[PDB]
Parts: C-alpha cells; structure tokens; sequence
C-alpha cells in the first residue's frame, strides 16, 4: 500500500490519529511509519505469516539503521475484515488501540516529536480514512 498523512506541526501530546480500513484478502503485512526526515520514529508492522506465527513488530530507524524490535503477539487483524487503528500521542509514548481495545504502547525513541512530519500508511489494506484531532 502507498499513502502519506501529513502532520503539519508534527506530532504532539493529546493528538489522536485514526485509521479506518479493511484488511485485504490473503494479507501478508501492514505498516504505519511515523517519519522524521529519513528516520522512522515509530514503525508499526503487523506481520500475518512469519514462520506460521502472526506478530506485530514495532521499531525505530535512525540513520538508516533499525533498532531493537519490540514484538507483540496479540494480533486483532483478520484478512478481509474491517479494522480501526487509533494512535494516541502521549509525552512519553505512542498508545495504540485496535477495534477500540488497547493493544500496545511504544516509548518514544525520537524525542523531537514536533519533527515527526508525516505518517506513512502501507501494506495489504483498503484505506477508508486517515485523520487526526486533539482530545
Ligand atoms: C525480510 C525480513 O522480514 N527480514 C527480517 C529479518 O532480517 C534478517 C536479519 C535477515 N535480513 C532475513 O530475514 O533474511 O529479521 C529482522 C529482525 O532480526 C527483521 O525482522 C527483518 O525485517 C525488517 O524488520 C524491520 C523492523 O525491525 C522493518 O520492518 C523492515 O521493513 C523489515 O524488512
């Protein structure tokens, strides 16, 4: 998949990003990439088949190098099924919920949240909407 949600002003606490769509049939991967220039502040990557195991891989890329992965086995996504991803920005971490249920937390590694200018949305999904607001 290919699509970029511009975040004018960058990421900031109290910001809530909502992603609505439907996972494609025979899906293999999904990915949300919060970017800061060439760096990837927060990579959210559900993998549907890694050695016959489903897993959500989260990481950060700094100076073209991926860091220590943070893996989550709770996997709420289903091929062909609609989904909702919510990312709430906190001063210390990104809080992710899927289908209204808390899923995981990713501590900030990239500290200048204001430089996080956009969110790339890709993978095997049919995007309905990608938006944000404060709460
Ligand atoms: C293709 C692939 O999924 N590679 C993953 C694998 O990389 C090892 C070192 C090797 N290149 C291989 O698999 O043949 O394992 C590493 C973790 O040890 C990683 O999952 C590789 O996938 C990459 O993961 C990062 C996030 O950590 C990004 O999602 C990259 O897009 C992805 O290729």
């Amino acid at each position: 998949m290919p699509y970029n949600l511009p975040l004018p002003g960058g990421v900031v606490p109290r910001m809530l990003i909502t992603i609505l769509g439907t996972v494609k049939p025979n899906a293999n991967r999904i990915a949300l990439d919060f970017q800061r220039g060439n760096d990837v502040a927060f990579h959210f990557n559900p993998r549907f088949n890694e050695n016959n195991r489903r897993v959500i891989v989260c990481n950060t890329k700094l100076d073209n190098n991926w860091g220590r992965e943070e893996r989550q086995s709770v996997f709420p996504f289903e091929s062909g099924k609609p989904f909702k991803i919510q990312v709430l920005v906190e001063p210390d971490h990104f809080k992710v919920a899927v289908n209204d249920a808390h899923l995981l937390q990713y501590n900030h590694r990239v500290k200048k949240l204001n430089e996080i200018s956009k969110l790339g949305i890709s993978g095997d999904i049919d995007l309905t909407s990608a938006s944000y607001t404060m709460i």
